[PDB]
């Protein structure tokens, strides 16, 4: 536990941005990803009109102020739901603002504060993990 989550959060980070295959998860860090991953595209999907909250100024300087979308997540409900934003952003980020196929400095800003704000948010401890 604790810091478990930030290799495990990349996984899904750079397992969207094809970065051939992160060689850095654990043999069950890598399902994880694909569990996360079927509620991360599912919100995506389902979440569009949504998401018209404050999915863009934000984004503007996501690089800059990665983290500061997060600080959204824990503003009033973070329940498990609200928390899929947090996964569920990273592929917005990661398939629009960010192309694949590399994992440019860019893609850092988002496992950077994805973490940084994941610890301090520690909410994790009731985050899926029972299956």
């Amino acid at each position: 536990s604790g810091t478990y989550w930030a290799t495990l959060i990349t996984a899904f980070l750079k397992t969207v941005s094809k970065v051939e295959e992160l060689d850095c998860v654990d043999s069950a860090v890598l399902v994880d990803v694909s569990k996360i991953i079927t509620l991360t595209q599912e919100f995506r999907r389902h979440y569009d009109s949504v998401y018209r909250a404050d999915y863009g100024p934000a984004l503007k300087n996501w690089k800059r102020d990665l983290s500061k979308l997060f600080t959204s997540l824990f503003v009033d409900v973070i329940n498990s739901g609200r928390i899929v934003g947090f996964f569920d952003v990273g592929r917005y980020v990661c398939e629009e603002v960010l192309c694949p196929g590399s994992w440019t400095e860019d893609h850092e800003l988002l496992n950077d504060c994805m973490t940084h704000f994941f610890i301090e948010n520690n909410l994790m401890n009731h985050f899926p993990l029972e299956d």
